[PDB]
């Protein structure tokens, strides 16, 4: 009955360093929606744990050359963690190498941009090359465009790909600052856009959702914990706890 | 220089009868998001108008037999109205018979149901036959399921169709009541679900968005007003007026 | 420049018949806080007037069956009076049919009862059915309970409603005597409770204020006099005249 | 059979240092409404006690960061006192961490200001930014505004918060002086306003009560003294002793 190693990633308001005038220890060092979720999972299912930040700082994507995965997905594959509790998108390509619990939140890719412009959709971005746009490198949004067969999205990936180092960023925070400082549109997940626009009155979502997906807890393929976590999540959902947590962290 | 005839439909909070102690006349008899939109359109483009409620009380669907359309769509086809300003979904099948302005709002089909249940997605509904589910008859949501080739949605339509008279309702309002008084789940548009859940704390959206679409102003095919209205809408969007209108009527 | 018809209602110490060994005429026939107020309004704004007692002897409520109003509210609606100067509560439902000046006095609903009992709140009354309680029929207090969604108040209305003819009275004076003669608690406005308890040492207020409201001068909707009266009232308030009038009539 | 430690706070006329030429000892060093109440409680329930002044000088509020409470509330939580007998407001947020006896007095938040001004309500204050307004830091009134969802009160808090160090004071006394020496309106409890206006003829309450609440004796959660104290208070209330105590200290 050893403590489980839970990998996650810094992402407001799901996971962040808790601030305090005095020293913090162990799990108390972190806070956020996913941290509250993890706590609930541990008491419902009866396990102890330790929080680890994904070492390469990535969510997870497959390398073009060697086909190897990185990020949290890879840490689960290599059994460097028992669980991945973070805003981790459940995707078909990931389901091939790791397992996911049922979703604890639903969302979709959308566009973050400055308000007061004539850009009103992805098509408005794809039809021009002046305004640059991108996404978080090695994340689910990037992979969506990289694998899309939809004309507009295919051309958008061709654009991003050709300017990979200039338009792909290392985090949502970096993408947001890019939007606030230059003529740049950012492809990010709707749930995070909701949080951002609520705090940056000069920003807004552009258009609707480009796709639909959900966040789930990740486990190494075959892990006996996956089905147990799904039971816990469904219980939290039904009792309205997940709704309560969303309200608390989004305000 | 005659006034334009604008067809619409009662649907809170887009269009409703304005309440007052003193007799109301003309366009002042109605109010709502779409009524405010119509007003802005008239002063920006320079036209006067009169509001008409779609005679058959339907949004618009194609008949299986004669293949003819009904509702607002049909009123436009037969030139019984110059414009249709309402929460009218822009869809491929409709675009074949009428024209649409660019969208003034984005949304997607989703599920409305009571809180505290184990139903967490459409799949949860489709895999069972105990709790019934449906949509508004002759609307875009019903048509979506009727034309879908996605397994889950395909069997969901088989279900609805076989119990058409018992599960398909005449309005969102009827559906909401059906949900509050019986084991029934309702397929409706996210923007309306948003309005409903904020006023019915026992209800909640189930899962995420099943599709993505937008509302646009409808015009008879070939109408010279379509492109002009698109220009007006984009201006209202860019200046933040559409966002202001949404906040005013949803709150 | 005809004299205005001012409707009011007998209610100590706002309005009462002035006593005198010799015959009294015109406006000299009445006295009280509201009569002093009316006089001030007439000289500040420059108008003459005649005092009329509301014919049906009611303050004003909407009928359940036909939705018609009665009391002073109805006399204003039917233009049977230019102004209503009395302890008339400014309420949302009334604002729909008549206009009110800014408040000239603030108050709240409370409970009048005998002292020396274990009843200490509305909850103490609502949890039992032995001690009866009520309010003035067709007044603002009755309407407050009739429209309240607050559990305790909802159950209290269910009680009063089921015993309407036995517990609802025609006036505060009738309610007070009911309290002095039988095991009965009376829901009345705090300002009047203040006057009563000061003269009936055996009575007392129970609990705090159940709501907050104010008294205002009523006028038919759209009356040009409403804003003028507000100016007069605010001036009287600022100079301390309203405070002086309260002290004079409450002692 | 040890004496109980009772925490309280200096606040006229509930608690103050008794003045005398000869040295005073023990409980005789204090006096006031709450000191008389405490005395009656001790003889009715059969306990001895010692009075302690809350060390941090605060009533009690929850910290935004660590979420910890301070003031008398915190002294009770940490069992640094057996009882808190003072004008301690019974509130929902406090009831989550400590217990309260039934109320021994009812009141509501209101506005204290100079007479002869055009300010007649909270709205009059909230619609302007010239004259400043505030409340006692870390008290129930401040918390009310900080948690309110009522538009007017919401913007009033935005105002106070943005000028926290300049408008939030350490005591009612500081607030009263702030009102007598500058263009400042003070949000304080009605029962205290009542005491102040009777001794400061230039001051007056503005508008009516903004909310309704009561003062109760606080105890650590689960304390066996809570229900016993409620019984004592209800007895004092029924016999008219609480009314007598109010008259004695307010006059
Ligand atoms: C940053 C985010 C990561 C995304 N939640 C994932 O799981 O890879 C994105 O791709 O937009
Ligand atoms: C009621 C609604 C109608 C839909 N807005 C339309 O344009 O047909 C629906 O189909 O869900
Ligand atoms: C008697 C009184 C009337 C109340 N002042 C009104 O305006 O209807 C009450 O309802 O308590
Ligand atoms: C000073 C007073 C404290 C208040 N009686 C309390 O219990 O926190 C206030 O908040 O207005």
């Amino acid at each position: 009955n050893r403590s489980l190693i839970v990998t996650t990633i810094l992402e407001e308001p799901y996971v962040l360093f808790k601030k305090s005038d005095k020293p913090l220890y162990g799990n108390d060092r972190f806070e956020g929606y996913c941290i509250d979720l993890l706590r609930e999972l541990s008491t419902i299912l009866g396990f102890t744990y330790e929080i680890r930040l994904v070492e390469d700082g990535k969510y997870g994507a497959q390398d073009d050359v060697n086909g190897q995965w990185n990020g949290m997905v890879r840490e689960l594959i290599d059994h460097k963690a028992d669980l991945a509790v973070a805003p981790l998108a459940i995707t078909y390509v990931r389901e091939k190498v790791i397992d996911f619990s049922k979703p604890f939140m639903t969302l979709g890719i959308s566009i973050l941009y400055r308000k007061g412009t004539p850009i009103d959709s992805a098509d408005d971005l794809a039809k021009q090359t002046k305004i640059e746009y991108g996404a978080v490198e090695d994340g689910a949004t990037m992979t969506f465009f990289k694998k899309s067969k939809i004309s507009t999205y295919d051309k958008m990936w061709a654009f991003m790909s050709s300017r990979r180092q200039s338009v792909l960023v290392k985090s949502n925070e970096e993408g947001i600052q890019r939007v606030l400082t230059s003529d740049y549109a950012f492809l990010m997940e709707s749930t995070t856009i909701e949080f951002v626009t609520q705090r940056n009155c000069n920003l807004t979502q552009i258009g609707g959702l480009i796709d639909s997906k959900g966040y789930g807890v990740g486990t190494p393929m075959g892990s006996p914990y996956r089905d147990k976590i799904t039971i816990a999540i469904l219980q939290l959902q039904e009792e309205g706890k997940l709704h309560m947590m969303k309200e608390k962290w989004w305000r």
